């Protein structure tokens, strides 16, 4: 009853990608990291590295993911393209409590070079540790997002 | 003419005029369209952001606004659209890169997270910066393209 | 009774009712002293940030409470009164460590930055976070204190 | 007729001193940095560091500071217990640029754990580049605040 957490990362935020991974661990006992980002910090593609992770929430190999670039944007707009996938860009702790309670979202996207480590730490905590709320508007604007996917 | 499609949901629909004028500030070639919900009733973002989001996709609209609560909504949604390059952005750093790094057609912002003058600079940076047209760029655009016709 | 005194400037009086319920919010202990202005006409910054700071520095209320554009005037005011530690706050994780590491008794925000959600969670947690009492921290406030004494 | 640019950390803050002096010099070539920040990532106490960038400013050796700590809030409470100090707390490009135009700030502080590296080097830039407005309500309002420092 332990719960996944797939980490990729582009090569900016190779440099924090142990931090990610135990930012994960200090979530709690219950969340397991997944490291599948890259093993330098040799120029990458993010959109390659979204993908996998990506695709293990949407395979439901993993509950949650965490992706980090640059900005946080394009692992954000990249992972959003695979269906079934929640992928919320978050700056602090509120986007990133929000994003659950609300959105239920699976995977949090950060920046390296925007956001310090301990704000993406708190993210990360907060990201793992937040309940979506169940609440009837809620689940109905997730529905018409997944209907918005259905449709293309 | 650069036109720009403009959405809200409820929490936003108080600043959905603060948009307009933003998009206008950023010059003269820059055209709102507002396609927001017209009262302050609640309304679900994914219907806005997908009519946004669509006329982006079609290319009727050059570049669209989003904004919801905390613009996670809007982005999320948004982004559902194949050809569609919403960057949910928090400051000037994040509107400028989204446009230099990412060619980002879409911006969302966040009307209970971010203050309305850091808003106004964001949609002026974000319409105002040019994509850098960089061979890496493109190519990882181009990935995210491909991420789209493989489902 | 843990009393917080309130000051703003013009843009932050359309908020002083907000800033009013989200001390209320931290808890029933947290009492508000609205010391801000009665009606949304340009004022000062610093006279409202020194009203504040002052009443914090002669111990007359445990906390601040200041709000102007950018929270940078409140926080550069209310700081030129001794004993006083006003932090200019923008998210979650600032409110905190204000707190458990400056031991701040003011907060400062911006309400033409920060989105009203985010001030409440950072008035929230600003006043429910102890400070951590750790010895160097004592030590570096113990240090601040020195400047104001050789000044 | 060159601009002096004093630049002051603790440890967590030492790590990134040397894209401080960078990007002072990416402001443009008449900013000149003056590091007097700690030689190592040694524990260091924030207001001694604060103090004598904040010193330096006041007795008008140097134009501008430039602070770094974990958070920078450490680094703005101390360095504005210096008569003559405007030290604003920035966190974006929005509050580095009105920190000048509106508070005709001299000092900048960012905090190392809370802003990343890139949005700091916005920051710097933005703060040293950006005039005072010389609007009379900003003047008005300086020199009250100037009051309150003579009041003590
Ligand atoms: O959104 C994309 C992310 O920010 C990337 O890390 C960034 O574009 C890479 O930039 P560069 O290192 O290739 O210049
Ligand atoms: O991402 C979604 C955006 O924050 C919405 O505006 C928000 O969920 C609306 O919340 P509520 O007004 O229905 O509570
Ligand atoms: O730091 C000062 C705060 O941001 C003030 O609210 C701001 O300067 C007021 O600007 P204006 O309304 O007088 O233009
Ligand atoms: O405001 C003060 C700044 O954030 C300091 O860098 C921080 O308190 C240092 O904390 P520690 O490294 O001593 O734990």
């Amino acid at each position: 009853m332990t719960r996944r957490v797939a980490i990729g990362t582009d090569h900016p935020a190779f440099a924090i990608h142990e931090n990610l991974i135990l930012y994960v661990k200090e979530a709690g006992d219950e969340f397991v990291p997944v490291y599948c980002g890259p093993k330098t910090a040799e120029s990458v593609d993010y959109p390659d590295f979204a993908s996998r992770v990506a695709e293990m929430v949407a395979r439901k190999e993993v509950e949650f993911g965490v992706l980090a670039c640059g900005s946080g944007i394009g692992m954000s707009i990249a992972a959003n393209k695979v269906p079934g996938v929640r992928a919320a860009l978050c700056h602090d702790h509120y986007t990133a409590a929000m994003s659950r309670i609300h959105n239920d979202a699976n995977i949090v996207c950060v920046g390296e070079r925007t956001t310090g480590v301990e704000v993406i730490r708190e993210i990360i905590i907060t990201f793992l540790q937040t309940p979506f709320s169940g609440e009837e508007r809620h689940v109905r604007r997730i529905e018409k997002i997944r209907a918005i996917e259905a449709s293309h």
